[PDB]
């Protein structure tokens, strides 16, 4: 009867202490410069056939460690309304994969808030879609970020719901 939790840590997600990781991935499965740079350095084997459409997630094992490649929309290319829909959908697929995998915990970044943000601050938009998808799972969720002001805002959002 474990109590599922949310936490946020400001550090490289490749150093996570959870049972699986979510990559903020690209649709063609190519290595990138954000989270995906770290994921490719740490779990390169998980990039075999990791390509998957925008708005979806695809899990590839590195050994027995699952890497869930979730592809948020690039808001430079999508309208605000369609990009919002694809971002929500990518997180829904993450929740389904976390559940299917049976893991007790997952390390997760904020999708579409960096390289794919279209130059806008999307912390709240992305975090709220994360909660909408993950709230109904019972895995411990650890959100990884790099910006010190974002850490505070994410922490505040978590705490105000408890
Ligand atoms: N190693 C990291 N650990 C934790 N957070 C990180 C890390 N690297 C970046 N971040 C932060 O994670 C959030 C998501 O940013 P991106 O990784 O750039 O993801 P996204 O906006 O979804 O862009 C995906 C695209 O970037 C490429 O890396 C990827 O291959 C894809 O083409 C941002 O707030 C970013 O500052």
């Amino acid at each position: 009867h474990h109590a599922p939790s949310y936490r946020v840590k400001r550090m490289d997600i490749a150093k996570n202490d959870e049972e699986c990781v979510v990559n903020a991935a690209a649709p063609r499965g190519l290595p990138g410069d954000g989270v995906c740079k770290a994921v490719y350095k740490k779990w390169p084997e998980s990039f075999k056939n990791s390509a998957t459409p925008v708005g979806t997630a695809k899990t590839v094992m590195c050994g027995t460690y699952p890497v869930i490649h979730a592809v948020g929309p690039n808001f430079s290319n999508y309208s605000e309304s369609e990009g919002d829909r694809e971002l929500a959908a990518a997180y829904r697929e993450v929740a389904k994969e976390v559940t299917r995998l049976g893991v007790n915990s997952v390390a997760i970044p904020l999708l579409s808030t960096g390289v794919y943000s279209g130059g806008k601050d999307r912390l709240t938009q992305s975090l709220n879609h994360l909660f909408t998808a993950m709230d109904s799972t019972d895995a411990d969720v650890v959100i990884y970020c790099r910006d010190k002001e974002w850490e505070k805002k994410i922490s505040e959002a978590i705490q105000m719901r408890t």
